[PDB]
């Protein structure tokens, strides 16, 4: 069994004082990290809202999570949608306006988190035209939150469906 835990990283809000453009228990973004023989390795960031924590499946691959000393256990998950929800239903309902600046809490392995004020890539799709958000950041950054001017979680860092 993978050793898998997660670290709240820091608080979840829009970076007013933000740098623009593409240089590349308790709420909030968290670090998921496994133990290992040199030490922990981190893999993916999840997003804690409404005592319900939500990542990639592709980063937790449906094992079991540590916080603190409670086992925290999945609940729903989407393969196709690379999405995990642990301990309750999926509690993200944010869109993008499809024309407004967003900014990425990114959490890059090793570094501290930062916020970074990007304009999504906008194509079309079967499903409606969808928001793409593409930076040079590790794989380890897979989860992070995107967040609207309002603050609220609009995608995870992977893929920001956009509604008007
Ligand atoms: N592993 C990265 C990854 C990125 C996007 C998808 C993805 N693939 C296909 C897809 N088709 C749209 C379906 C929606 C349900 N109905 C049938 C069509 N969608 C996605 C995708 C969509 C939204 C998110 C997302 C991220 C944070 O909140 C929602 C993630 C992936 C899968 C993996």
């Amino acid at each position: 069994m993978a050793d898998l835990e997660l670290e709240r990283a820091a608080d979840v809000r829009w970076e007013e004082q933000a740098e623009i453009s593409g240089s590349s228990l308790e709420d909030g973004a968290y670090r998921i990290k496994q133990k290992g023989i040199l030490g922990y390795s981190q893999i993916g960031a999840g997003v804690y809202k409404e005592g319900t924590f939500h990542t990639m499946w592709h980063v937790t691959r449906g094992a079991v999570l540590m916080h603190k000393g409670k086992r925290i256990e999945p609940s729903w998950a989407d393969v196709k949608k690379d999405l995990i929800s642990y301990g309750g239903g999926w509690k993200l309902e944010g869109e993008w306006k499809e024309g407004e600046e967003v900014q990425v809490l990114a959490l890059e392995p090793g570094k501290n988190p930062r916020a970074v004020q990007t304009k999504p890539g906008l194509f079309k799709t079967n499903t409606g035209t969808i928001g793409a958000v593409s930076l040079d950041f590790s794989p380890g950054t897979s989860g992070s939150p995107i967040v609207d001017k309002k603050g609220k979680v609009v995608g995870l860092y992977g893929i920001a469906n956009t509604e008007k």
